[PDB]
């Protein structure tokens, strides 16, 4: 398979960096963040189907699947999406993008704490706190299904999925810390929800292991 690897901007280095080395507890904002990621993808696919409706024509559900694997030690976040073309994949994940990432790392100096993070419009990384990998699987109406992936470190991966093809969306999948693992428990991931999501505006169903 044909594999780019790209460096992060290095603001985002830096953020994610901070991210990864930190104690910060209320780890759990990880989800909060992702999902409010998830509800603004499915408001943009979901606007623009209001003006053509075969916009829809990739999958007409509009909704957030949670899928804790044990045996894999992962957390998948899955929303159908309006995804990002292969352009916006590398320019969102890789960039300061439209964020403002320089004010949150003053604000960190100032010592203000992370949890703001989603306010600065980089929540994404604070998966960072509790995976030690993060892949993002992303299908557009416009482009391809891409695999975006990184382990920090300063770099990340593109490539082209050939894994099994999503109609339209985005699907992060949370390779988690060995100490992190709570967040595959179907008690932690309920309370979670509630605590930080129950404000979304789509299903948000969160599958249960057999
Ligand atoms: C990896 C981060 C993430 C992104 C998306 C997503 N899909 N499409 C888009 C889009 O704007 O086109 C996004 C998205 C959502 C929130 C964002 C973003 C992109 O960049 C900054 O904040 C998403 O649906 C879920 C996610 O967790």
């Amino acid at each position: 398979e044909e594999v780019e690897t790209f460096a992060f901007q290095a603001e985002i280095a830096q953020l994610m960096s901070l991210i990864i080395n930190t104690f910060y507890s209320n780890k759990e904002i990880f989800l909060r963040e992702l999902i409010s990621n998830s509800s603004d993808a499915l408001d943009k696919i979901r606007y623009e189907t209001l003006t053509d409706p075969s916009k829809l024509d990739s999958g007409k559900e509009l909704h957030i699947n949670l899928i804790p694997n044990k045996q894999d030690r992962t957390l998948t976040i899955v929303d159908t999406g309006i995804g990002m073309t292969k352009a916006d994949l590398i320019n969102n994940l890789g960039t300061i993008a439209k964020s403002g990432t320089k004010a949150f790392m003053e604000a960190l100096q100032a010592g203000a704490d992370i949890s703001m993070i989603g306010q600065f419009g980089v929540g994404f990384y604070s998966a960072y706190l509790v995976a030690e990998k993060v892949t993002v699987i992303t299908k557009h109406n416009d482009d391809e299904q891409y695999a975006w992936e990184s382990s920090a470190g300063g770099s990340f991966t593109v490539r082209t999925d050939t894994g099994e093809p999503m109609g339209r969306g985005t699907k992060v999948i949370l390779h988690l810390k060995e100490d992190q693992t709570e967040y595959l428990e179907e008690r932690r991931i309920k309370e979670i929800v509630k605590k930080h999501s129950q404000f979304i505006g789509y299903p948000i169903t969160l599958f249960v292991e057999k």
